[PDB]
């Protein structure tokens, strides 16, 4: 059904992998911030599918 709790957190674990996650989505600047929504409102209160829930993964960078 949803991904809520630790199951959300085991979930983003395992697609986000080295690049780490967080739980806001970005606003930008002189904006608004329905205040601060995210995650949870998209995959928990609701269901969300693999490529939302990817969004939510940190960068990786690189670096040559």
């Amino acid at each position: 059904e949803t991904l809520c709790g630790a199951e959300l957190v085991d979930a983003l674990q395992f697609v986000c992998g080295d690049r780490g996650f967080y739980f806001n989505k970005p606003t930008g600047y002189g904006s608004s911030s329905a205040p601060q929504t995210g995650i949870v409102d998209e995959c928990c209160f609701r269901s969300c599918d693999l490529r939302r829930l990817e969004m939510y993964c940190a960068p990786l960078k690189p670096a040559k």
